[PDB]
């Protein structure tokens, strides 16, 4: 399993030396992260649009995934 909760090293929601948060944040970066936290279930972070459906994160993920 990695270890990077974000992918930036000037992020001050993430500590670098880790690739973690370095905040008490539950996330640093993510479509589904919000102030540094995970937003809530349902969060469209993907609105596929034509003969699919749309996504909602979980409100415990923090970036989104797709339908497969």
């Amino acid at each position: 399993g990695k270890e990077c909760d974000c992918s930036s090293p000037e992020n001050p929601c993430c500590d670098a030396a880790t690739c973690k948060l370095r905040p008490g944040a539950q996330c640093g970066e993510g479509l589904c992260c919000e102030q540094c936290k995970f937003s809530r279930a349902g969060k469209i972070c993907r609105i596929a649009r034509g003969d699919m459906p749309d996504d909602r994160c979980t409100g415990q993920s923090a970036d989104c995934p797709r339908y497969h």
